[PDB]
């Protein structure tokens, strides 16, 4: 058939993607012989090293560039160049990444418990959210103060309140408050010591 310079039968479409979501640029390229295809970002070629995790493919005249977990550092101008003996074509689009947010959420909540005097007690919670939540523990509404008796500890999203030796004076309503720019969540439990 006829030799033909590269042409985009379907151009790249600019896209606004949510952080962490998958982003996909796709285009349909025609031409004969089949053109050589190459992707670029701000005037520089894209590859698995330039943009790790990037999946690039070109089959059945369909060129696709997929970024699994999109980051804010990926937005910008992306372009696709197609070339053969008859000429060269380029299609450029912009990637806009929208900041992701989630209110504080208790994956693991506080649980009420009744124990006998002198028992070692641990109250835990696991909290998630974006931005990272600020977590504080309360006993009957007053912020718990760290000591050998009451111990607040954190490891990632897991917060714990350890009462090494629980006595009747420690009974009460225990709660945890978690906040971030998009919301506030609270968890409450009853601790009873005989």
């Amino acid at each position: 058939m006829t030799t033909q310079a590269p042409t985009f039968t379907q151009p790249l479409q600019s896209v606004v993607v949510l952080e962490g979501s998958t982003a996909t640029f796709e285009a349909h390229i025609s031409g004969f012989p089949v053109p050589e295809v190459s992707w670029f970002r701000d005037g520089q070629v894209i590859s698995t090293s330039t943009l790790p995790g990037v999946q690039i493919s070109f089959s059945d005249g369909r060129a696709k560039l997929t970024i699994p977990a999109v980051t804010k550092a990926n937005s910008g101008r992306y372009s696709l160049k197609a070339t053969n003996g008859s000429g060269q074509a380029t299609s450029t689009a912009e990637l806009l990444v929208k900041a992701e947010t989630a209110p504080p959420n208790f994956v693991q909540r506080l649980q009420s418990m009744t124990v006998r005097q002198g028992s070692q007690v641990r109250l835990q919670v696991r909290v998630t959210g974006i931005p990272t939540p600020v977590v504080k523990f309360y006993r009957d509404g007053a912020e718990i103060q760290s000591s050998l008796d009451f111990q607040i500890s954190q490891e990632g999203d897991l917060y714990s309140l350890l009462i090494a030796e629980a006595y009747p004076e420690d009974s009460g309503t225990y709660s945890v408050n978690a906040t971030n720019s998009v919301g506030r969540a609270t968890s409450t439990a009853e601790l009873l010591v005989q």
